[PDB]
């Protein structure tokens, strides 16, 4: 399991979206499900468990790619 997929829709202010892998097609994302959500940028490249939602398909355990690694944190 696990694809890697490309962010394309994304709200950030809200926390949802949808993210594009290359095998299957977009998936229903949500913040909570974000172990790094803050480095949840668009087109950025994120991993993913493949499972199904009422709305349609669906990701759980996304973590994002992030090209570094800086400090946010007050």
């Amino acid at each position: 399991m696990a694809m890697n997929g490309t962010i394309t829709t994304w709200f950030k202010d809200k926390g949802f979206g949808f993210i594009k892998d290359e095998n299957g097609d977009n998936r229903y994302f949500h913040v909570i499900k974000v172990a790094n959500p803050d480095l949840i940028k668009k087109d950025a490249a994120v991993t993913f468990e493949p499972t199904t939602n009422n709305k349609g398909l669906s990701a759980y355990a996304v973590k994002v790619v992030p090209l570094e690694h800086h400090h946010h944190h007050h």
